[PDB]
């Protein structure tokens, strides 16, 4: 979660994630790029607002209070500079001095041109290779850490797709209470709250920067799926979108798209929950997926229809007390899928986000590895211009996204866990176009 030169004995020990920038004196002393100026160390901002009673085990998870536990000092950027150490651009703006605006267009798979179809399944299959060149991930919670002699800092390298799937999975797993002990599971900084869609919105737009870098094209943008057609099967489970299903095994994706090499992280639970330890970047066996599959649970079978989507769109408030999955006549609580299109809570109900996900019957619907299908990815952009097209319905209306009293994670100022730099939910509560640089080219049913 940590940039690989904070990911050291000396940066632990002085809680200080501060790294230079281009030094031309030594060592720390182009911290935050202070010597341009790009940006300074500084003390940092955490939310210290109590959370909901569901949580009783204050002091002993390190994502509370994200990131308090490992450091207290960050680098803050001036104006539109941006990143670990200010030396980047914040999201729709480039250039050194980064007052170059600029507008990508996330757009329907399946609109997509032939070579723009296939351009984007090779990005995707090159960023599942790419080691990130910046992140680390821990291997071990913070007692461990530094390793056994206490000076081999337990971080792993990670593919720049395989961090997109460990950050979802570090904000769901569970609170690990000791060996011996049962794993607290109702926590979830990233589901079941307010912050569910700047949480995700947040994870396209790392991961989107990400591939753009890797590629070096600046205009790099992740395309969407519309899964509210009311069908009876995946219509981007082609061979050249995302692979079909194969003829040996009809749980396994097909031999001819490259989706079918690709090796799932994160799968291990009886390791983590019993000894203590983290994901790690070790990959296991290969992506299940079998839409329309799941026999035992008929409403699962088909996916949500058009008009589910423009009914969810018609609930004004964010979110209600008591900002959970069953908050009643909650947008977050309705597009997240705990309610049904038009706001009203059932616990048998699964619509809209939650419905795809286990329209998928397989690794792509279930909570600890969903984000190793990388439909996903595209499941997550479509429900993202759904929350944008909110955003501009309602004109960001924040005010019932609450300040405190949410799930642990979800209050409006809690740092989305595990993201670094620490970032707000507030942050992303803005309209995409004029505030992240990215637009959907999409409309709505009406
Ligand atoms: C800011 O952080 C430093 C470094 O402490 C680390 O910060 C966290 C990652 C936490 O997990 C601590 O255990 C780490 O040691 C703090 O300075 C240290 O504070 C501890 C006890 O709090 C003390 O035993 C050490 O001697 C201190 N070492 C140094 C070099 O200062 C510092 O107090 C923090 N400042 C705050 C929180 O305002
Ligand atoms: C990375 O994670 C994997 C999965 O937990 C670790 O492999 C497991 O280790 C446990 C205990 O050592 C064994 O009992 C399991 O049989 C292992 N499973 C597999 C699939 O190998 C692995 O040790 C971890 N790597 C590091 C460096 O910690
Ligand atoms: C995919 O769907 C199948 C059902 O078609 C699930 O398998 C069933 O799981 C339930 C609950 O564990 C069992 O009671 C049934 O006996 C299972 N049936 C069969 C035919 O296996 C399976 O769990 C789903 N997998 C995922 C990842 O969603
Ligand atoms: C990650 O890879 C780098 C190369 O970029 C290599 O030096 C080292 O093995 C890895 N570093 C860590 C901290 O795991
Ligand atoms: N299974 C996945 S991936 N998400 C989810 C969570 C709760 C309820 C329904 C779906
Ligand atoms: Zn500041
Ligand atoms: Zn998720
Ligand atoms: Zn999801």
């Amino acid at each position: 979660q940590f940039p690989r030169q904070c990911a050291t004995v000396e940066a632990l020990r002085s809680g200080m994630c501060c790294p230079d920038l281009s030094p031309v004196s030594g060592p720390g002393t182009d911290r935050c790029g202070s010597s341009s100026g790009r940006g300074r160390c500084e003390a940092v901002t955490a939310d210290s607002r109590p959370h909901s009673p569901q949580y009783p085990h204050d002091g002993r998870d390190d994502r509370e209070v994200w990131p308090l536990r490992f450091f207290n000092r960050t680098c803050h950027c001036n104006g539109n500079f941006s990143g670990h150490n200010c030396g980047t651009c914040r999201p729709g703006w480039r250039g050194a001095a980064c007052d170059q605006r600029v507008l990508i267009v996330r757009r329907n798979l399946l609109d997509l041109s032939k070579e723009e179809k296939n351009h984007f399944v090779r990005a995707l299959d090159m960023a599942k290779r790419t080691t990130h060149p910046l992140f680390v991930i821990a291997t071990r919670r913070s007692e461990e850490i530094l390793g056994p002699d206490g000076n081999t800092p337990q971080f792993e390298n990670i593919s720049i797709y395989n961090y997109f799937v460990w950050t979802h999975y570090y904000s769901v797993k569970k609170t690990f209470l000791g060996v011996g002990q049962e794993s607290f599971g109702e926590v979830d900084f990233s589901h079941e709250g307010p912050a569910f869609l700047t949480w995700h919105r947040y994870h396209l737009l790392r991961l989107e920067k990400d591939m753009q870098e890797m590629l070096q094209e600046p205009s790099f943008s992740l395309p969407y799926w519309n899964f509210a057609t009311g069908k009876n099967v995946c219509d981007i489970c082609t061979d050249d979108l995302m692979g079909s299903r194969s003829n040996f095994d009809s749980t396994l994706i097909s031999p001819n798209s490259v989706f079918s090499q690709w090796r799932v992280v994160c799968d291990s639970l009886e390791d983590y929950d019993t000894l203590g330890t983290l994901c790690n970047s070790t990959e296991d066996g290969p992506i299940r997926r079998n839409p329309a599959g799941n026999v035992a649970r008929p409403m699962v079978q088909r996916l949500p229809e058009p008009q589910d989507v423009a009914q969810c769109l018609e609930v004004g408030l964010f979110d209600t007390p008591p900002f959970y999955s069953n908050s009643t006549n909650s947008f977050r609580n309705t597009v997240e899928g705990f309610s049904d299109p038009t706001g009203k809570y059932d616990p048998a109900v699964s619509s809209l986000h939650n419905l795809a996900h286990l329209f998928l019957n397989g690794t792509g619907g279930q909570v600890h590895l969903s984000p190793n299908d990388p439909i996903f990815v595209l499941l997550h952009t479509f429900t993202d211009a759904v929350f944008d097209e909110w955003l501009r319905r309602y004109n960001a209306d924040i005010s019932t996204f609450p300040l405190e009293n949410a799930p642990i994670g979800h209050n409006r100022q809690y740092n989305m866990v595990p993201f670094w730099p620490p970032v707000t939910n507030t942050e992303m509560f803005v309209t995409a176009p004029d505030n992240l640089g990215y637009t959907y080219e999409i409309q709505w049913p009406s």
